[PDB]
């Protein structure tokens, strides 16, 4: 109760070659193997012996490069350390084989093994209207979470999203196929976004669960917006009025005039629960845009909607954005955050 631990002793590491580099890692991770070659940047998949579980390990080697990159490291991490929720990858732990800051270079993080990313699923299979309900679902139950601490993930897509067998999900590499999943707003800035963006994201996956189709492939940003006014109709004059950038403005007003297609002609042999959420996500108001909360009692997910099981996140204190700060600030602050990190319980 009282007693205190008055000393620590660091883990054992090894070294080995893993993608043509050596990893350094607590003794604790073994059997490691490359996953995604690359795509997900410096991930291997592992065995933990403490939690006796797969893991999948991040590597961060260029983490301090330039102040840009110190101060998204730190950001990253304290992120990562904030996110708490079955659906948000989280950590199980981080570490570096650095015995001080002098000698601190790179950054390890880890977290649960999930073994694929939702573009890996849908190739695979044709996902039934049961998998949609519940990949939307918990993507949107993650986002709640997410909302709720005044973050916004802004690149919300397929390969952003981990799933493993049991169709179990969580949401990946928060933001700042890369455009087509992007709201309207944020793809030619219109003005100071809200948290709906990335509903938008999560309509435009949902409709490619359901299609088997990506929904806007637009080869550029200017025919990605011609394919999005198609769906949902060229935008009256009010909503104009509350866009910013003149710029935008002038070019969409040179644009035939489309009005909003009927939905249920687009995603055929869907069910009619799906369309209509679609419906109020797929909107260009994002003052009209339905929200996370809203969605998730959306009657589409009756089977799994559960008020008292779709928790929101505690406050995250963000001042830390506000400071302008040397690599080795950043570097020294990220490194305090390594060293303090406290795992979940076995
Ligand atoms: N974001 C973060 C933070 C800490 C540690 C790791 C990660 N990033 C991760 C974690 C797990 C996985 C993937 C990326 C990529 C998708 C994928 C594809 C193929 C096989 C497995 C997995 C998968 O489980």
């Amino acid at each position: 109760s009282h007693m205190l631990e008055m000393s620590q002793e660091r883990p054992t590491f090894y070294r080995q070659e893993l993608n043509k580099t050596i990893w350094e890692v607590p003794e604790r991770y073994q059997n490691l193997s490359p996953v995604g070659s690359g795509a997900y940047g410096s991930v291997c998949a592992a065995f933990d012996t403490k939690t006796g579980l797969r893991v999948a390990v991040k590597k961060l080697s260029r983490p301090f490069q330039s102040i840009i990159h110190a101060k998204r490291t730190y950001r990253e991490l304290r992120l990562l350390k904030h996110m708490k929720h079955e659906n948000v990858i989280g950590l199980l732990d981080v570490f570096t084989p650095a015995r001080s800051l002098e000698e601190f270079n790179d950054v390890y993080l880890v977290t649960h093994l999930m073994g694929a990313d939702l573009n890996n699923i849908v190739k695979c299979q044709k996902l039934t209207d049961d998998h949609v309900q519940f990949l939307i679902y918990q993507i949107l139950r993650g986002l709640k979470y997410i909302h709720s601490a005044d973050i916004i993930h802004r690149d919300l897509k397929p390969s952003n999203l981990a799933v493993n067998e049991d169709c179990e999900l969580k949401i990946l590499d928060f933001g700042l196929a890369t455009r087509w999943y992007r709201a309207p707003e944020i793809m030619l800035n219109w003005m100071h976004y809200n948290q709906t963006v990335d509903i938008w994201s999560v309509g435009c996956i949902m409709a490619e669960l359901l299609t088997g189709r990506t929904l806007f492939p637009g080869t550029d940003h200017i025919d990605q917006l011609k394919l999005i006014l198609r769906l949902v109709g060229t935008p009256g004059a009010e909503l104009l009025k509350k866009i910013s950038s003149e710029s935008a403005r002038n070019y969409i007003q040179s644009l035939t005039q489309m009005p909003k297609m009927n939905f249920a002609n687009v995603f055929i042999g869907a069910n009619p629960l799906a369309v209509d959420l679609l419906e109020k996500m797929l909107v260009l108001d994002s003052d009209k845009r339905i929200t996370a909360a809203q969605a998730l009692a959306h009657a589409y997910f009756a089977q799994y909607h559960d008020p008292d099981d779709e928790p929101v996140a505690d406050p995250y204190d963000q001042s830390f954005e506000s400071r302008d700060l040397l690599i080795d600030e950043w570097k020294s602050l990220t490194y305090d955050e390594v060293i303090s990190f406290v795992p979940p319980p076995l």
